């Protein structure tokens, strides 16, 4: 299945994922596509920051769902 | 199976792959060999731009097939 | 299950892991969260240095256990 | 099983591996332990450079075998 990740300027990243993929896997795929390492990534769905160890289905993220990407800064 | 990845100068990278390998896997292997991360890579077969989440067999890419590698620039 | 990795100022990194995870996998997860590559990491449990090729269950590390993270320097 | 990776000054890296592990997997473990990425690594066993896609058993690499590590430079 396909989902989308959007930056805050509305730039979009298209991903191929499975419901059993962890949020961490999704971050790895974002790194694969954009060079942004997982530790610098926060993903948000329905206003909620998503935890690395949980799956997409845990958050009811289904096909064509849109996630939001923001940076994690040091400190 | 074995495939070749050619740069635009005709330089060749030899890879060992399975038809069920994703294009992303191939890019990982190119990184394993040349240090070029996946997000900087564009793979082309028969003039067709190749997507990370799909497999080699999805494109009918066969033994001794040649992919072409070009860089992805920012913006 | 969830474990905690503690830095020496008592800063905490929380991880979701399986007992069958290798120490190396844990290091990969720490890299996923903090950007610290595995080779720079030493993990300690009950005063004992943990080996990359071994599992968490090999060390009898269970849920809510605390590991300590230390740096590996050159030479 | 256990194998050894030796530099040309004879410093040793100890690895635990499977016969079904690829040469690339070993290079990944060498990166995990020393921070040297696979593309900069050449491994030598029995006077021959080892190809990433082969398994250890393809080269008849056995328990207590020692591989030799040399750098790959740009050309």
């Amino acid at each position: 299945m396909q989902i989308f990740v959007k930056t805050l300027t509305g730039k979009t990243i298209t991903l191929e994922v499975e419901p059993s993929d962890t949020i961490e896997n999704v971050k790895a795929k974002i790194q694969d596509k954009e060079g942004i390492p997982p530790d610098q990534q926060r993903l948000i769905f329905a206003g909620k920051q998503l935890e690395d160890g949980r799956t997409l289905s845990d958050y009811n993220i289904q096909k064509e769902s849109t996630l939001h990407l923001v940076l994690r800064l040091r400190g």
